[PDB]
């Protein structure tokens, strides 16, 4: 296995030839590749000439484009501000879960908020090792009936195993600084050298705070305590002996990081424009390189096509200006370096390469016409910027490698972050650790679509779409056509796109490609973790078309299915809390009320032990045929084997057909709410049903009591929520707004129900939406949490244990990502 390293200078190729030898990761060879520019490594990556490189934020940008289709894989993980632990927040959700679904997992949170490493279920007296995130270490339950396990104690804070690695296993590490740790593990604000006498601050996760390094017998600046915003900002820094402010920048000399890089680039001429110190708005008045051309007088920006630009800059003959540390001027610490050589009088970088040191003849120019200390970049910026990151093919072919590469590497304490021959080289020589990034993330999931919109804004005229337009998701070719009928009838109001997947529409919906889609219950979770919310909901209630004339009325019934658990009433002696063992009927694997609903709550009272295992013999129609929940199950009375199989053959598949396996050979029956009244009273003509009687059964309550079949609406395991229309925070009055008006002309009393209809087509059966709708009414915001207030809280409980950490999409962590963004 190789691992092929594009660098872009020959410093950088010396300290990548130099880890070749002194970096021994087994398995895996490094190498590395030359180019002249970061924009020739791209495109090498891009050709496959090599695999891996480093880049700025705004570099992850453009390589992200078609013209090199590069993703970023790998980066320095960072906080935006103190959160609760993982443990107390575990306990805080699960303790607001519903109260009748009893005996639920709570965790055990220690004396610092994290988890005990051995958790236990008190209502099972099971007990299993955990890791730090509290996840069950698999294979170390223990049963009641015997002691609890031993389990491995917590991986140290970062403070704590950087003191024992530094201490070297040896008592005290002479000459040699070793961390100071506060009580809850974390690092102490002011930090000490214990032999050089040397002081100075660093936040919560040890980051050393730029511009606080002081000599013994000096006054230390005051260390904030809690830091925990780690977030690069963006700066502009001066020397003391100037005094001219931000707002006096036109015709100076300045050193910028580079051309495409966004503390050198993007986030200063983002605030000139919105100052209106550069008289630019759109790409009408020219080029944004050529405005800021005008508003210096001569500047070093590496990569700068204009001649003023580049007149700084001090590389030799072709090297000059090019980004590339060939050029002495590029990068954070050419910058920096530009302005100590008096080539410029401002430079732009971030606040990572700032000088340690308090004292010295540099500060800060600050965006509203003042001047502040070093320090004080979180006061004195312009912007958090993004993270930087490694970046490789989309294709991900060689992914594993460099991830594996770097993961040994760093275990192994290679050199990776710095270098005799210069700084900044192959990575930022403040990177402390870099982490694999979410496996579905893209440049837009990585830089947050605040950024990602900021930095598109500079290269072409962002037309944003109308407020009065609701740019419709389809995800079949019979969608895509009935959205276009729709199109032609809204004057305008409603157009189309089309993905392959209601996954994708929500990605188009966050992406602002598409404004609006119908997700299944099964989707929601995905959708509301991203962030998207219910404008409407489909309202199914044949019974009563009140809240559909009169929109805003009281809806008495919203008419969604429950899920009930359903007995015969002679089997006078099954409760919900004796059903282990037990003979069960099951509409078919994946059924909401036949199936996930159940199969949650038996997981969340039963240590996630298998629906499988928890009952006897079964009918679940989609099954290993081996297994016992195909036991049960009568294949076909025409036989061919089609026995468990999930179509009509199986005469215990569906509705109706769980409902067969229970009166037949059957103890239990997982089923909406609906299937009794529909088999029993003489509704049925088959045989088996004959008239069977409603009154012959009744549905188990979680409380361990009975009820009729008529009380489904107090005694179930839990009511469905109906479909949702999602769009993003932001759209949802306008979404509102626009479908109410579409469904007063073409709904089912819709004024012009002629010209078209929403919920039925002759281009196929539910189409958009579900041709049984009877109308879309407003999602009722509650005060609550967004899971509770769209799932309920019997089924979120049910389903997901009340938690918003499940991740029943890969889409989640990458949409979720956490972003350097500003307001
Ligand atoms: N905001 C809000 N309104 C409700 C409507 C459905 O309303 C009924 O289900 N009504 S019911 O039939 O009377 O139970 N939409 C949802 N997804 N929800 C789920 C929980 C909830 O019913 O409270 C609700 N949350």
């Amino acid at each position: 296995r190789h691992v092929q390293w594009c660098t872009i200078s020959h410093l950088e190729q010396k300290k990548c030839n130099d880890l070749v030898g002194s970096c021994n990761v087994p398995d895996i060879t490094l190498a590395c590749v030359y180019r002249s520019s970061t924009e020739n490594c791209m495109a090498a990556i891009k050709d496959g000439q090599a695999d891996a490189m480093f880049l700025d934020s705004g570099d992850v940008y453009k390589a992200s484009l078609d013209h090199y289709n590069l993703k970023p894989i790998i980066a320095e993980p960072y906080s935006l501000h103190r959160e609760l632990t993982k443990c107390l927040k575990h306990r805080q959700e699960s303790l607001g879960g519903d109260k009748m679904v009893k005996g639920r997992y709570i965790p055990q949170c220690d004396e610092k908020g994290n988890y005990h490493p051995v958790q236990c279920h008190a209502s099972t007296g099971y007990c299993w090792c955990v890791n730090a995130n509290g996840e069950k270490i698999e294979g170390t339950n223990t049963t009641p009936v015997q002691t609890p396990p031993t389990c491995p104690s917590q991986v140290l804070t970062k403070c704590l195993k950087e003191r024992q690695e530094a201490l070297g296993g040896k008592r005290i590490a002479i000459g040699r600084y070793i961390p100071q740790c506060d009580e809850q593990g974390n690092y102490r604000p002011m930090q000490c050298h214990g032999s050089t006498g040397y002081c100075w601050c660093v936040n919560a996760i040890g980051e050393k705070i730029e511009g606080t390094n002081t000599p013994p017998g000096n006054t230390q600046p005051t260390c904030q305590s809690h830091d925990w915003d780690t977030c690069h900002y963006a700066v502009a820094v001066v020397k003391n002996s100037s005094t001219f402010q931000f707002g006096q920048l036109k015709g100076k000399r300045s050193c910028h990081s580079g051309l495409s890089k966004t503390d050198g680039w993007n986030a200063p001429v983002n605030v000139f424009v919105e100052k209106k110190l550069l008289p630019w708005d759109g790409l009408a008045k020219g080029s944004i390189e050529r405005a800021v051309s005008k508003f210096f007088s001569a500047s070093c920006i590496p990569g700068a096509t204009e001649t003023n630009l580049c007149k700084q800059c001090i590389g030799e003959e072709e090297k000059k200006c090019k980004s590339s540390h060939d050029e002495p001027y590029y990068g954070d610490h050419g910058a920096f370096r530009c302005l100590q050589e008096d080539k410029g009088d401002v430079a732009f970088l971030k606040n990572t390469a700032l000088p340690d040191e308090h004292s010295g003849v540099y500060e800060l120019l600050c965006p509203d016409n003042t001047r502040k200390p070093l320090n004080k970049y979180k006061e004195c910026n312009l912007g958090k910027v993004p993270a930087d990151a490694v970046v490789t093919r989309k294709a991900g072919d060689k992914t594993k490698d460099i991830n594996d590469f770097l993961l040994e590497a760093q275990k192994k304490k290679c050199k990776l972050f710095g270098s005799p021959h210069g700084k900044d080289l192959m990575f930022d020589d403040s990177t402390t650790h870099l982490a694999p990034l979410p496996s579905e993330i893209d440049a837009f999931f990585f830089l947050g679509v605040k950024w990602y919109n900021a930095m598109k804004a500079l290269t072409e005229d962002v037309k944003l779409p109308s407020k009065n337009k609701v740019r419709w998701c389809t995800i079949n070719k019979p969608e895509m056509m009935k959205c276009k009928d729709w199109a032609a009838v809204s004057g305008g109001a409603i157009a189309c796109t089309e993905a392959s997947c209601p996954e994708h529409c929500v990605k188009q919906i966050l992406k602002g490609e598409a404004d609006a889609v119908t997700l299944d219950v099964q989707y929601m979770y995905m959708a509301l973790m991203c962030g998207l919310l219910p404008a409407v909901e489909e309202y199914p209630n044949k019974d009563d078309f009140h809240p559909c004339q009169i929109p805003g009325s009281t809806i008495k019934d919203f008419g969604t299915k429950r899920a009930v658990a359903l007995v015969k009433k002679s089997n006078k002696d099954i409760k919900w809390n004796n059903l282990k063992g037990k003979k069960s009927c099951h509409t078919h694997v994946g059924d909401i009320p036949g199936w996930v609903i159940p199969a949650g709550l038996i997981s969340n009272q039963n240590d996630n032990i298998d629906i499988e295992s928890f009952f006897g013999e079964s009918c679940a129609p989609g099954s290993d045929t081996n297994s016992k929940l195909c036991k049960l199950c009568i294949g076909d009375p025409e036989n061919p084997s089609t026995r468990c199989s999930l179509s009509d053959k199986e005469a215990y598949y569906g509705n109706e057909g769980a409902f067969r396996c229970l009166v037949e050979k059957g103890d239990v029956a997982f089923v909406p709410h609906t299937v009794v009244f529909a088999n029993t009273d003489g509704k049925n003509p088959a045989e088996w049903a004959k008239d069977l009687k409603s009154e012959d059964f009744e549905i188990l309550c979680l409380d361990g009591s009975r009820a009729p079949v008529t009380n489904y609406r107090g005694c179930n395991l839990s009511g469905l929520p109906p479909r949702a229309i999602v769009t993003r925070e932001e759209s949802v009055s306008d979404v509102v707004r626009i479908l109410i008006n579409q469904q007063s002309l073409y709904g089912r009393n819709g004024f012009e129900k002629d010209m078209f209809q929403m919920f039925s087509s002759a281009k196929g059966q539910n189409l958009l939406f579900n041709d049984e709708t009877q109308c879309l009414i407003e999602f009722d915001r509650q005060p609550k949490d967004i899971m509770e207030d769209y799932f309920g809280v019997r089924y979120y409980t049910a389903v997901y244990s009340a938690s918003r950490s499940a991740v029943p999409s890969e889409l989640i962590p990458a949409c979720t990502f956490k972003h350097c963004s500003n307001s």
